[PDB]
């Protein structure tokens, strides 16, 4: 239920990086974590030309190709999987364009899947990582925005973390937080937050 | 209008062939035709595990990627445009279903895209294709069957034929056409009728 497609644990465990990517109607964000917990790219950008009343495939493919233009390699791609169903008519234009961002991702994200057929991308349930992280109000999320502003901008620093950030990209981080802290973009927050979820409910059990 | 996205009047006259494709929520059929209209493939899928209840992305990914290996290169790959609208509440498990199907095609079938940026998956509008070959009763599309029975079994030779079915080729097509008139295969009708359009309206002027 944690994780779709079914992963053998053999390859969940020997895992070297994976990109945790999550996207709203307006924006997309991504966190390159490596297996040390590392932040090795974190990045948000606001698709602007989607969701604007058409549903076209072309506009979709130039900036679901322009996105991941700018990942790096990675063992896995992790995307939401969401509690959206289809008896409700009032969220349809929200699933739809969901299923159309997450058709596209496991498309173009399994750049080998013709010749081996190994699912690169996968599906993580969205309440369960809720759940992990203490942010539910009733069945729903609240923002992770404090929690991640704790790991960016905590002061101890004596005890091993839950997430590193190397010391290159934690001064960019910092004003990548604080420059877009007021528009609170919970994309960039949630899409750290599954990458963490991610290895320390199905790497490092 | 008829096609999109909008392509350069060069790319679109200096076709060599185009694989148009038509699916539905059981079946999807493809026909390869050449410039000089000869129908070099033409043949349908079984039966698949889509729209079967769920909507999951590894299936599709899988699915899709299993009907695209036996399909030949082309220079496009036209896909059906219908007119479901997503004001139409009753219709969302199969608009759905064609989005995810386009979607994936579009990011499957662009095998170059992300170099050049050029657009190979084009999506042409299938009420303008029924009211080229005067489908139309009302609003609403008839079957096109009659018409492909006369285009594989028109014995008169009076007339220029508007699509040719090579030698090798005409054997199993009529064998194919006799062994599904039993059965629902407006898909298998409309992926020709749709190629034959395409030439009409788009290349040849």
């Amino acid at each position: 239920k944690l994780l779709k497609p079914d992963i053998e644990r053999e390859r969940l465990k020997a895992v070297n990086s994976i990109i945790s990517i999550v996207f709203g109607t307006r924006r997309i964000a991504w966190a390159h974590l490596d297996r040390k917990l590392t932040v090795l790219d974190w990045q948000q950008s606001d698709r602007w030309s989607l969701m604007r009343g058409i549903y076209s495939s072309s506009v979709y493919l130039e900036e679901i190709s322009s996105i991941i233009s700018k990942m790096p390699k990675a063992d896995f791609y992790v995307l939401e999987k969401t509690g959206l169903s289809i008896q409700n008519s009032s969220l349809f234009p929200i699933l739809l364009h969901f299923h159309i961002m997450e058709a596209m991702l496991y498309a173009l994200l399994n750049k080998t899947f013709a010749q081996d057929g190994q699912h690169q991308v996968l599906s993580m349930n969205r309440n369960a990582v809720g759940k992990h992280f203490e942010l539910m109000i009733g069945d729903s999320r609240t923002s992770g925005k404090e929690l991640v502003k704790q790991f960016l901008f905590d002061s101890i620093l004596k005890a091993d973390p839950r997430v590193f950030f190397p010391s290159d990209k934690i001064v960019h981080y910092r004003q990548m937080f604080l420059s877009t802290e007021l528009q609170r973009v919970e994309e960039l927050y949630d899409s750290l937050l599954q990458a963490i979820a991610f290895y320390e409910l199905a790497v490092f059990d």
